[PDB]
């Protein structure tokens, strides 16, 4: 089972996985690191 420190996260990433935006919000997830 799934239960973390997540879950209505998990549903934002959900909506994020559900956010494709081709290289577009890919573009921004690389940049998201960079500085990390």
């Amino acid at each position: 089972r799934k239960l973390s420190q997540y879950v209505q996260e998990m549903a934002l990433g959900g909506p994020i996985t559900k956010e494709s935006q081709p290289t577009i919000e890919e573009d921004l997830t690389r940049v998201y690191k960079a500085i990390s």
